[PDB]
């Protein structure tokens, strides 16, 4: 009866390339993701990498186990400190090529955007457009 109301996404959404995915075979990632979801069900596994062409410090660690109820805004706050951003430095996240809502929880993002390996992938940048 009723129509499913589909939300619009830009044409380039889902075009996120990650070095992590190139360096770790899919089935190893997927096996790990399944296991870590069972081991820590109140956390979500997240890969965080610099966006292509970003001009910003690199993280020493890419793999994060994040409480599901942590907001995107709180994750910004933590990441800024890990790379010693200055007060005037910008930081943007992208999930599937789109800046996620600052008020979303990481668990909400995970539900909507996790990949088939059971990981959520977040790119970060000094720029507000992914890969610019």
């Amino acid at each position: 009866d009723d129509f499913v109301m589909i939300d619009f996404k830009p044409a380039f959404s889902g075009s996120m390339k990650f070095v992590y995915k190139e360096e770790h075979p899919f089935e190893k990632r997927r096996s790990e993701g399944e296991k870590i979801r069972k081991k820590y069900p109140d956390r979500v596994p997240v890969i965080v990498e610099k966006a292509p062409k970003a001009r910003i410090g690199d993280l020493d660690k890419k793999k994060y186990l994040v409480p599901s109820d942590l907001t995107v805004g709180q994750f910004y706050f933590l990441i800024r400190k890990r790379i010693h951003l200055r007060a005037e430095d910008a930081l943007f996240f992208f999930v599937n090529n789109v800046i996620p809502p600052t008020s979303a929880t990481m668990g909400q993002l995970y539900q909507e955007h996790h990949e088939e390996d059971f990981f959520l992938y977040i790119a970060y940048s000094d720029e507000s457009v992914y890969g610019l």
